[PDB]
């Protein structure tokens, strides 16, 4: 129902990015002009200029690993509305009532639905925003704008299909844009080196006979290196699989209820308030709940079918899969007509495998913000080399530089101040009512 | 904000009780009459004149069995409004909300509430309600009225109920009645009357009042295999430590509920359609197949817990028979001596294809749910001849004679219609949706 | 350690097939005679007269369901020998021992092995009997052996068996048999024969030669509602990931095995004894109230990956009749068409509900046929020695002990036959099943070898 | 095995008879066993061996066998099976020996009853009970010579104090081995006073402490580990009435690590690869490789726990007055107990308030250094300048050559973590580990 404002309008909010961080946030300030959720809301006839630019052509949830059976790590109570108000018509619930699908996922006992599955969830509440996504836009810069004190910022984008920069003038931005891909820098650029967030989309075009031998290496030891390691070893059947990991095993996610308290929303502000010292030891002492560790079942799964083959063959060296513990690739050679790379591999600690294709599924990188923003970070408080959000995800500014109408949000990529949970689906529903009340609260008093 | 109607003012409805199954039709008229959950209700300027009776004094669900860690046997999900509209305020998780527990619950993930909790949070939704339910109401007959009493057309019923702390009789004036009033206590017709045989209906209300001391060494057996059954034995154990529990059984073993996902489709709400259209037959071939009686088996983790307590006993003690608590499979009581002044009864055990002394029998048989039959008898006379059981329709509205009762006027049954409706029409399943449709049913035309 | 018995000899028993049932009793008697485990038996310097005929090549047990992933559906501690005695060396658990892999199973933490490794610990535990086994001998008749005659009393029997790869008979003498010979695969009647229709039993061995590229678009039906029609079903989608497959039972769901402990105390061993003094009508009645246990349901975990699937198809398409994968339930077949090999086969499907009408038909590349089997192939090879049983008996009868009645006048007493297997009407639900074997496996060797262990 | 007279020298003599002891007589038992092994047919010598146990009768940690408390470990983890499952020693024989084999089957648990895991091993140790003098706490291990004038041990005397009359006698042994487990660990600051117990008196003591189960006790309990958590969850079912408080330094109670890969560390082959790594390696690996034994709670434990403290915030939504809380990020820095008052108070800041309690159990494990009490009249026949206890591969400590006979000897069991995996003072691989002790000790004596 939000309608949208011209592309050379002055807005009051965009957003860069529409995954689920904006979604969240596009479905709170639904939410809020709602007069049944917000009684208050009866007497607001002025919706904000709001905006959001997505790269994509269409709402998409990391795509690349859309991976067969697998699930969302998540409560499906942690979707995109229900913490802050079950009510929501953007509940999970309620998206699977208006497919015909509640009694169906009721009966399947479970409070994880599968990825494909909340993809959808997501794509549909992404629907009702159709007039104020941008798809096939990707923000390339935020530049600073004054009419003394900088009280505007342009954002400028390329659009994909033709390449052209197109600028938009907002007073207030928000930077939620997930993580790029962190590849080893030892590693060569190559088409048979993927990372995880293209296993599903790239590597099918390059190893095209599922029924191949081929030689295949997975780098890492997190949830997605164990998805692609055991995905592989089903979608090529004949295929011989190495997970090369630093650590000595896979380690499971701490599911025990009293530790994933961290991920409940109001604990943001518990971990906020800590000293910087204190968050660094919390962050590690909770390690056993990032995307570095397997969910159990899955690393039971992978143990199981390593079993049967020590069952056929004791020999762990000759096995069709295996796992090479406290490893890592010294040199990759992967120059010549040969079709295989050839990997070296050294203990971890203070060999060689021939393989077509090697998936570096190492995590990502939650800084690509400071690119975009290199053009204003003069704009921060002397002496800072850093941007440091607020506990509402604003960044601090100084005041004599720019005006208080004015400000900048940070989505996504605030775990050293926010949390765990930061960078996850947990806690976007609270969330997106605390941003657009940051954002929005003054405005909507009207 | 659903404002009450004067007792002695003639009602548009009255539902005999304010259970779940009532509780879910009050929700579901709430909603309908939402302007923000269904956009035409904003042009209704009228609600309808409703009221219940519910003989207790304040909400409660099964209380004589909320045993300690006792859980809800339904996914959450089947709330009283969430399969209808997950949207509404009477939702499971919206409660939760309102109650700053939402985010804790998540952390337990479990789809079954502990029963104190589902009972809570029903009671929180009966709260909104309380103008148009006057609570300590026992229903004793539903007459029949004639505005016209010369011609042969019923067109209202009035309902008497007494009060159970005056005993008094008053009596409400309706077009249109309700009865879902649950189940009564089936008892075996060889047990005698005895305040020491309790129904499991009445365990945590009254059993404690018999048996005072948390300590002595009773002996109190349990009848039956289901649910409720293992409930009591496993509770007595923890409850009165120091006795002597023995389960009697008919059938050879407790059996496990099946959580299966295809057997339980036939919980679904959509398949009250399906179920209803089968013929009499079919239907009663299916209730016997498709699954065990709701409630006739136990919840599986709660059987391990027995055998687990059963097999700590084995360590202890290679003879069964010397057991502090005993299963005895395969049997039933054919003879048991009450009279006279020994605290204990003698209870006579033979096969099912030996003598047990007791302080007490809880009787853990299940439920009759056919109470309307003698709650209606002075109406009875309106069904199409020749009918001597009560017909609903897939809307639960029972087959009157057209010539003898107005259209405007009828009684529907609710809980009571598992042979036409299935399995699921006793339990939580399908009240949310069942909610919707009798506000359909009942409002239908009154609304649009 | 057993020694081989010359084939021509008087033989003391004879075990017709070499499946878990005949590799109990061999364990039993192998533990029998062993010091360590028998103290009476060190004063024994003679073993009996001791052969197995096994028709399969090598040992295999149900090699045909060996799919990938699939589970024994028993705890290991169930295994050849355990239960009857742990210290045996014929265990599960020092199986794994001698293999290397006890820890590593331990942190399995499952007590469910897969099958592939529960046949090899029976492969493992057979080869120490390879001495006394012959295998590729089909037996096809047991006939009476009269060793006066002088005298019209049967007092052995003569075993003949015909070679599978040569086709040569040959027979063999024992004063005791033992039939052991499993099921044989239980057939809808009324089928074509047609190679693309495949029991159960033959899936692993006939259906991958038969279907060679994983990755066309067959159309594969799968008929039944047990444990192995659903192994078959979740299998096909996994091996043929662009198939088209059908489920058909005639059930109207697939329906959870019952793993509560109390029920399954019907599998203790020492529960025989109360199974089998219960009359008949009381027998027949306890079997109908455990049917929930068998093969003719599916384990719950296989159900929810099952439903988790067909969920996942919903996902994608709300419309059922264009799933990928499908169930058909209340369905029966009326008739299975085929028009030859270069054609596909018409399935016709109807109701199973009493006749009182929404119906299909399926053109399907294979039909595998999850049907179970019938256990009583021992009616054929004792036909030429069934005039021995008592007046007026039409079938077999075994007492406690699994020795058939004989009449007396016919039949010495230092002859007999025992059945294993084919007993579950006398001796309840375990009797096909791995679950009594270890114990009755001691019971088989007290009966048939007790007398003669003493002296 | 047949008894030594006190009075003799002997071949070897156990300090302690707990189940680290014991798997060393199984061993010993099924090396000689020609059955197990067609070498020991031409044995025809017992060894000369003893054990002495402080403990009046075998008991496994008996301070802490809490109500449903569980075995940690898999029971194939027994004392037996993993070095010969046709051990007659194994839990399995065991069940079958008590004609609970079967019974046990339909569990489907690995972890049995930590009540039955004990009643296991006493029955394990029956089988030895000519061998173990109980009520014996060993106090000192002396040197010995045959010749009072040679410069060589070759014996030790082992002193022990009879526990109930205080009397002090001695034995003579070639080689000693010491398997004492540990002593409790308290935390530097804490006061000496009879409220305030370790967790391994727990069972055995505090009940004597606090005798009145109805009066509401404030009972405070310091830890995050295994046995916090079972004693902080038994309280509230001992002491109903009570308010019991978990005080721990950690931020949230943590799970025991039940992964097959992380738990490769415990597998027996691991002793080899680990023992040969350098200080260096091993130090870092016992940080890295797993949170330490005991340290963490088993997930099914804390699920019930937090399921608990849920049922308090139905019941009451404002925590602080719960009856039973949770105070995580803790350190008590002071505790006042003197004066007439029963109560203590407890101080507590932030480990980055008060409690008056009439108790405080201490959950904070165990030191595993009482050998070097037990071994300092011994420790001048250590290499010139050593300053602990070296133990070799196979336990044997290192001697000086000159001043030690090759024929004598001390070993280490359980306290040898830092060279030899977190597996050493557990369950993990005592049956393999008690087959290297016999070996390495019996060896030569068990081919001549
Ligand atoms: C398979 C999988 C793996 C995961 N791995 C991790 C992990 O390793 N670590 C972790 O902390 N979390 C991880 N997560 C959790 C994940 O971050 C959240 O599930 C969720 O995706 C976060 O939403 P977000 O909107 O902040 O980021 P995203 O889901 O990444 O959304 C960001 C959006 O911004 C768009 N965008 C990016 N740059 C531009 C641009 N310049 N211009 C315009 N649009 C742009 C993208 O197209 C995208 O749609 C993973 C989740 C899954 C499903
Ligand atoms: C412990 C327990 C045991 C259960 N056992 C069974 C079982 O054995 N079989 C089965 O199919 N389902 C059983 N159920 C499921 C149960 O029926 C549903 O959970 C649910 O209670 C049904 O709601 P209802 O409103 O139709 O009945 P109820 O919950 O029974 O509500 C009926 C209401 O009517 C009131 N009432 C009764 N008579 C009168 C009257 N004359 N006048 C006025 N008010 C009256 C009662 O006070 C009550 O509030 C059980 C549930 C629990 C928690
Ligand atoms: C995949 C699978 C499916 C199962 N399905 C069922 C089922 O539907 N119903 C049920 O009650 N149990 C079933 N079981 C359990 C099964 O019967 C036991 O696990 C076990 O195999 C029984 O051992 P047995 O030796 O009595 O029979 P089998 O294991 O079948 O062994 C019989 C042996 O005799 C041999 N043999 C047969 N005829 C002859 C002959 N004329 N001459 C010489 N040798 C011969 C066979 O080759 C075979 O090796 C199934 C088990 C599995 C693994
Ligand atoms: C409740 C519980 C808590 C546990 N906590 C821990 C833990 O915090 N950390 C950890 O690594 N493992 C822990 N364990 C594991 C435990 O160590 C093993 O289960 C096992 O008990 C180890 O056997 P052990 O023989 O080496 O020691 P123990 O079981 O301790 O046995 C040692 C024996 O020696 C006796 N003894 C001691 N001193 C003398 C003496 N001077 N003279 C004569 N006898 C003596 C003792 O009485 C005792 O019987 C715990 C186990 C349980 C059940
Ligand atoms: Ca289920
Ligand atoms: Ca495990």
């Amino acid at each position: 129902r939000l309608r949208s404002t011209p592309q050379d309008e002055l807005h009051d909010l965009l957003c860069v990015g529409f995954g689920p961080a904006s979604l969240a946030i596009a479905i709170a300030l639904h939410d809020a002009l709602d007069p049944r959720l917000n009684k208050s809301a009866s007497n607001i006839h002025a919706q904000p200029k709001i905006c959001f630019l997505e790269r994509q052509k269409q709402f998409a949830w990391h795509s690349g690993m859309l991976v067969p059976g697998s699930k969302a790590q998540i409560s499906f109570i942690k979707d995109l509305a229900t913490l802050r108000d079950p009510r929501s018509s953007f509940t999970f619930l309620n998206y699977l009532h208006q497919k015909g699908r509640l009694i169906h996922f009721t009966n399947l006992s479970t409070f994880l639905p599968a990825r494909l599955e909340f993809e959808d969830y997501m794509r549909w509440c992404a629907q009702q925003f159709s007039d104020v996504v941008a798809y096939g836009e990707e923000v390339v810069e935020v530049i600073p704008g004054k009419s003394s004190v900088v009280d505007f910022f342009t954002v400028r984008s390329r659009n994909v299909e033709t390449g052209e920069i197109s600028a938009r003038r907002t007073r207030k931005v928000v930077i939620a844009i997930g993580g790029t891909a962190k590849m080893p820098s030892g590693l060569p650029q190559d088409p048979r080196i993927i990372h995880s967030s293209k296993y599903c989309t790239t590597l099918p075009a390059l190893l095209k006979d599922k029924s191949k031998p081929y030689n295949i290496a997975v780098l890492g030891s997190g949830q997605s290196a164990a998805e692609i390691f055991h995905d592989l070893q089903k979608r090529y059947p004949n295929s011989r699989t190495t997970l090369i990991m630093r650590d000595s095993a896979m380690r499971p996610s701490d599911d025990s209820p009293f530790v994933n308290e961290i991920f409940n929303p109001e604990r943001v502000d518990k971990f906020y308030s800590q000293s910087a010292a204190e968050r660094q030891r919390s962050l590690l002492a909770d390690k056993a709940t990032n995307y570095s560790v397997v969910r159990l079942e899955l690393i039971e799964e992978i143990y199981n079918d390593m079993y049967l083959q020590r069952v056929k063959n004791p020999d762990e060296t000759q096995w069709q899969h295996r796992i090479l513990p406290e490893r890592k690739i010294t040199r990759v050679e992967h120059h010549g007509p040969q079709s295989r790379m050839r990997i070296h591999l050294k203990s971890s600690k203070p060999e060689t495998l021939e393989v077509d294709a090697l998936m570096v599924a190492t995590g990502y990188n939650r800084n690509a913000h400071e690119r975009l923003l290199s053009k204003v970070q003069h704009l921060r408080p002397t002496g800072q080399d850093q941007w440091k959000p607020h506990r509402d995800y604003r960044v601090e500014m100084d005041p004599s530089k720019v005006s208080s109408e004015a400000g900048i949000w940070l989505q996504g990529c605030n775990e050293r101040t926010h949390g765990l949970s930061d960078s996850l689906l947990s806690v976007l529903a609270v969330r997106g009512g605390e941003m657009v009340q940051s954002i929005f609260g003054e405005q909507l008093e009207r």
